């Protein structure tokens, strides 16, 4: 079974979940997730001679030491810093390791590969495509322009506001709503209206999530709150300023990209065109073909654990 340790990483006490032995695979979770989201893949890959490592990121679960009052400490540079420190601590010998990441974890991973391609052998990213930096505006301003104030990324900007919205509702209901979400439209959180703006899917579609599995998540966020998680989104404006030096730069790491057909991120305007029609291959010259999972929504690691697990294995076996 899975071992859990606390490692000192970049001024954090970082919780790390470990299973297996062999070459290392670093798993980076998304929002609003935990090491626990990789559960199926850790097992599948450990049993096949890989060493699965999955941290809780800064601000999430059992990882501690990050000031919730200051979003700026959740900038993309801090995050990539954490990963690098982590790899020094636990990779040790291995010149290079395999990375698998989802959602914001994918965002972090892209930047890991931009900033330190010497550390990564090969990459599997889920949900979030490489996004070219828009010299005109940042993502928050861009998404707010298209979808309005109620767009979740906007509502998340001001500290306390979204936490206040969730307070009366409880972690469990909120997590259920999000994890179970299937619409390709983005989420909205209009002021005072709680979760009422989010449509429900047929209960049958979310059978992959179990009461037990949901409770794991609910119990963690009950104790930590959502501030650490949400601060990632808060740091997006600064992230734009800080990533200026990498205008025009390319990811030089062999990459596989997998996305669910109904993934809200896949349906950002221009995303499909960018992904399928060449732009994505231009920025990521070693992108081996894109995989779209038919009938899958955002949380593919958990919704389609076999398909995901197998794709990961078939790709890293090449190396």
């Amino acid at each position: 079974k899975i071992e859990h340790k606390m490692v000192a990483v970049n001024g954090l006490n970082m919780h790390l979940a470990e299973l297996g032995e062999g070459p290392t695979i670093l798993f980076i979770h998304g929002f609003p997730e935990l090491w626990y989201s990789w559960r199926h893949q850790m097992v599948y890959l450990a049993e096949r001679g890989y060493r699965a490592v999955a941290p809780d990121l800064r601000g999430y679960g059992d990882t501690t030491g990050a000031p919730l009052n200051d979003p700026s400490k959740f900038s993309i540079l801090h995050l990539v810093g954490d990963v690098v420190a982590l790899l020094e601590a636990i990779a040790l010998n291995e010149e290079k390791v395999f990375v698998v990441a989802h959602d914001l974890g994918a965002y972090i991973a892209w930047h890991l590969c931009l900033f330190r391609p010497d550390k990564v052998k090969a990459l599997v990213n889920l949900s979030v495509h490489f996004s070219k930096r828009n010299p005109k505006m940042n993502k928050v301003e861009g998404l707010k322009a298209i979808y309005g104030e109620d767009h979740y990324v906007s509502r998340f900007q001001v500290p306390g506001e979204i936490e206040a919205e969730f307070a009366p509702i409880g972690a469990k209901s909120v997590l259920k709503k999000i994890l179970t979400y299937r619409d390709p439209a983005p989420l909205y959180f209009p002021k005072g209206k709680g979760l009422e703006a989010i449509p429900d899917a047929p209960v049958a579609l979310s059978s992959w999530l179990s009461e037990e599995e949901l409770d794991y998540y609910a119990n963690k966020f009950e104790q930590t709150g959502f501030t650490g998680a949400v601060n990632y989104y808060r740091a997006l404006p600064i992230n734009w300023e800080l990533t200026a030096p990498w205008t025009g730069a390319q990811v030089k790491v062999p990459t596989k990209f997998i996305v669910g057909e109904f993934d809200l991120v896949y349906h950002i305007p221009g995303a499909k065109e960018y992904i399928h029609n060449g732009g994505f291959k231009k920025d990521v010259p070693l992108l081996e073909e894109v995989v779209v999972l038919e009938g899958a929504a955002h949380f593919v690691s958990q919704e389609r654990p076999h398909e995901i697990s197998k794709h990961i294995y078939d790709f890293i076996q090449k190396f």
